[PDB]
């Protein structure tokens, strides 16, 4: 299963940029990076989800719909398990800061197209604390070339 990743860029909307890249890893499950900077941090610190529908060409996050919950879970909760799929904040943390900077494993999200957790052709939206939109990116495929005989540049 190919890796994914999330390019943040900065508009009249949001200084938000850089990164958030997901690749497989040892333990079945998914190694994510983020790696930001530009965030407004008085009005965080910044949840930030995995969303059902893609950013559009206009960059309206609000348009990526609602998290991309497909196990109904719950916000707040005792084991990581029980959130939200999309819910990466939740999981691992907020981000924080004007910059930030991370690395850890997802166990619910999937990099393989075949699966329901596949996240592949979904979208990132970053949130300030109050939940207002900041900026999105789509999740695309991050490796030019694939396939069993072929290599990437």
């Amino acid at each position: 299963s190919p890796s994914l990743i999330a390019k943040f860029e900065k508009t009249s909307k949001s200084n938000i940029e850089g990164t958030i890249k997901f690749t497989p890893a040892n333990n079945g499950t998914v190694s994510v990076s983020v790696d930001l900077k530009g965030l407004p941090s008085d009005i965080g610190p910044f949840p930030y989800h995995v969303h059902e529908k893609p950013v559009p060409a206009s960059k309206n996050c609000s348009a990526t719909e609602n998290h991309f919950n497909p196990y109904n879970g719950t916000v707040r909760a005792a084991t990581p398990a029980a959130h939200e799929v999309g819910d990466l904040a939740g999981k691992h943390g907020n981000i924080m800061g004007e910059s930030y900077k991370t690395e850890y494993d997802d166990s619910y999200i999937s990099l393989n197209e075949k699966s329901r957790s596949y996240i592949g052709g979904l979208s990132i939206v970053i949130h300030a604390n109050n939940g207002t939109r900041l900026n999105c990116a789509n999740i695309t495929l991050l490796d030019e070339g694939h396939g069993n005989a072929n290599t990437t540049m």
